[PDB]
């Protein structure tokens, strides 16, 4: 039972800067004293200098390959990510990482399905991460992790990017708490036939089933390894404010909790991204003390915290 | 696929006043450009000058029958709706309402009833709005429209009223989300048999099977035209706070368009009425974008938007 | 139907004072009104001044044994809360407590199970209260009620709680809403076999199979008499913030509303007792007031108050 708690305090895969604050903050609130606490022997590994990289981001106003902004720092800091979570897992340890933006998924999945190729991805979030470099509006690379992980736009993607490995099909990632898809996304998601199960199916059928349902589209053989990448914003902003990109409708806290102990419940998880916590966009000190320790709930519950006897 | 916006800011059936700026706000939020998006070929429809009829109930204190508060008014001015809605049908066209406060419904049900006499009727509404001329306590006669619709008390209605054609049967009207009922309106739904769904079915069931419930009620052969009249003060007040008559325990911002979901889906809705936004009942900027917003998020799912590819 | 609002302004059983202001509270949003407009011929039934007990509490702090704070004026009191509820019931009257810490449940249970033997008993809450006075890590003693009724470690208890009677047993006890169990009560529910519904099954099952399990549970013959002790701190924080020890993801507040009317419904609830709310406690006067009313509302749907026609 050994856990390495990947820090990744990355921002370049967005505009506001806070949310590489994150790993600090989330240890502060004590996650590794958490994991420790549950049984897990955890020892930390980070990657890169958070505040050397916020000064190559905040001045290189340079880096940009069309409207994608910054895909030179966010491919080399991704690259340094995959790397270590590849060994992390090599050693037979869990990875936990901390963000940071969802850009750092790139990193992390793409380390993961080194070391155990056949793994499953849930993807909580409210946005489907998936836009193309071509088709992203925005240009924010944090919401185009999966497309490169997917290899679409092969085309179009860049020479920084090319060492990202292809190990990910569209029939093992499926999607949670979906509501704020782009057109472009909502077109690929149906073109791929993406297992997608937006507030609607949590709506209609409750977390409990959409969460087995989630489980079950990535796992043919019902024993096939799970991963999965927590983005806080799928949380109603009502519990989770301090984040770069809120949109209301979204899962209450009790449903992010439940969640987590559904999937811990199904003994498979192999590792476990909790991204997009910025401190710095809050408004109160419980603004941000709501949001980092919904981080670290999401952690403890994931990792086999139960609200009964264990 | 041909929309026509019916407009109308009416305020007399009710004490506060600020209702009749409904329509002014969501057309500015961008409603027609949604509809528009939604592919509907809109145009606006204006009933009458929504100041001129401000000045009118300010003034005549002395317009009353009863408890009864602005009968004549009332009478006059959801007579012309009736009328507007008659002939926006007749033109084979979808008639969408902003209101306003629910008195208007008594112009458009009677609209809408001329065109598809067979249509079924679902009313989401805190309240029933149901209580007779005679037994309404408040006198405010935005509670009143369903009994006049029904013929109900036909002895002690007035001759401003005698224009109101009897359409509506209480088989083919359904309620959602009821949870502040007069006792005279729960005997008279009791009396009446009227299916009511109040926030118990919705706790006990669930949102899905009460919709899928209360459509069945309102149609038997499985193939009648559906009507919504959309009372926003259904809505749980955190989320909908610029109302006249807020009540707690409501439905849940993902419930509130989960419904409009379902019932898009149900592909036989012929009109719908989104009333009771107040935006001068708010304490901040984001109460009365809030309830607008929703008002206007209401419209869009209604109109067939998705959160997912379609 | 006769009915005996039993008023205990106790707050010995912890740390905060305030909590004995419910009864006055409570009383003075109409509770005793209310009872007799649901056709209850009520009688207030006073056991102690609060006053006079503060002045006792706030003083002796030489009052305890071992980590156990307060145990000879916790005993005294509700020794007396339990003769009294105990004459209540032998009258036949239905006997209604008004809190006042959760400690005093243990003079109501014992007097309800004194008349009832056979009665089942619904514990609403968010904690177990069943640590024991070895084991109670806080001493308060609101959080060791059930762990007294039951006789656990009898060893370690005093002499001041001798006259508590014997007569509940593990399997007519059922928890709802947990989510803040201490280690120790975790083994000891799970050593006894307890049935216990944590947030988790209403998250999983949602409140109405809850309800319906939890008063399976406690009642074999299915003729059983139950009674339930709720603590309004069970509910959200959000809902219910005028309490002593809150925990985020609580009921709703249509739960928490909704779960009385299902037992409402039953037609064999026996008592009831209402705890835990601390007007002091709050920061607006929409905090009290949203408190205390969601108190009154608990008892007039527990005793029968419906949303439609009864
Ligand atoms: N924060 C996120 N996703 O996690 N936002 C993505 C927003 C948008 N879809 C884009 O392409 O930038
Ligand atoms: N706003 C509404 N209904 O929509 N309130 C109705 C209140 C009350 N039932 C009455 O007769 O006036
Ligand atoms: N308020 C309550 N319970 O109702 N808190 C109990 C807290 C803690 N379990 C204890 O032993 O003190
Ligand atoms: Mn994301
Ligand atoms: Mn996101
Ligand atoms: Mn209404
Ligand atoms: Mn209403
Ligand atoms: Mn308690
Ligand atoms: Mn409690």
């Amino acid at each position: 039972k050994k856990m390495s708690i990947v820090l990744a305090p990355f921002s370049g895969g967005q505009p506001h800067s806070g949310v590489e604050l994150g790993p600090d903050y989330l240890l502060k609130q004590g996650l590794q004293q958490d994991m420790e606490k549950l049984g897990w022997d955890t020892r930390l590994e980070r990657v890169f200098d958070g505040k050397v990289v916020e000064a190559r981001k905040a001045s290189d106003n340079g880096d940009r390959i069309g409207r994608v902004k910054r895909p030179r720092l966010t491919a080399e800091c991704t690259e340094k990510i995959y790397k270590c979570v590849r060994r992390v897992a090599e050693q037979g340890r869990f990875p936990l990482t901390i963000g940071g933006d969802h850009s750092i998924a790139l990193g992390t999945v793409a380390g993961v399905l080194s070391v155990h190729p056949d793994a499953g991805v849930i993807w909580v979030d409210a946005h489907a991460d998936i836009n193309t470099m071509s088709g992203t509006v925005s240009g924010n690379l944090h919401g185009c992790p999966l497309s490169i992980l997917l290899g679409l736009d092969r085309e179009n993607i860049p020479e920084c990017f090319s060492w990202v490995p292809q190990v990910l099909k569209p029939n093992k990632i499926a999607y949670i708490g979906l509501r704020a898809v782009d057109d472009e996304e909502k077109k690929i998601l149906h073109d791929l036939n993406i297992a997608a199960f937006s507030m609607h199916h949590v709506d209609r059928y409750g977390i409990d089933k959409v969460v087995s349902m989630a489980i079950e589209a990535v796992s043919p053989k019902g024993t096939e390894p799970v991963m999965v990448s927590y983005d806080v914003d799928t949380i109603d902003p009502l519990y989770v404010p301090a984040t770069g990109t809120p949109v209301r409708g979204g899962l209450s806290f009790r449903e992010a909790l439940f969640l987590c102990e559904r999937i811990a419940e199904c003994g498979r998880l192999v590792a476990l991204d909790v991204v997009e916590c910025n401190p710095l966009l809050a408004a109160t000190e419980s603004h941000v003390n709501d949001t980092i320790s919904v981080g670290c709930a999401i952690a403890r519950c994931m990792m086999g915290e139960t609200l009964l006897y264990t």
